[PDB]
């Protein structure tokens, strides 16, 4: 296991944190349908996830690049509805998708009819 590099002021795990972009508003938003299209119609992102009944979404995207370039074209946003967008960083962004790697593994329980016999599961074993 190569030693990464000496003593610089490094991270951890390169976990891609598919840019998590944080978008508040104040009542505009008209859900995530509307949401996904508009910030998707600016430049095609990867996933969005906003806060079912909630003002707050948090869209990720695929390059850092499109988050960058979405929050500075955002600006105009404000030409229709205030509209707020954030790029998650640091601590901020590996926090986000902390939750996200933990709901993950909730996930583990899916729908749909699978195996047979009683509600009981341990890790398939």
């Amino acid at each position: 296991m190569h030693h990464h590099h000496h003593h610089s002021n490094a991270t951890g795990p390169q976990f891609v944190s598919g840019v998590i972009v944080k978008i508040i508003s104040t009542e505009p938003l008209p859900g995530r349908k509307q949401v996904r299209d508009t910030l998707a119609a600016i430049s095609e992102v990867l996933y969005v996830d906003l806060l079912e009944g909630d003002t707050e979404c948090h869209a990720r995207f695929k390059t850092p690049e499109d988050a960058q370039a979405v929050i500075n074209a955002y600006t105009e946003i404000n030409k229709k509805h205030c509209w707020k967008l954030e790029i998650l960083s640091g601590d901020h962004e590996q926090r986000y998708w902390q939750k996200i790697l933990v709901d993950r593994q909730a996930k583990l329980n899916q729908p749909r009819e699978k195996k047979r016999g009683t509600e009981k599961l341990i890790t398939k074993a």
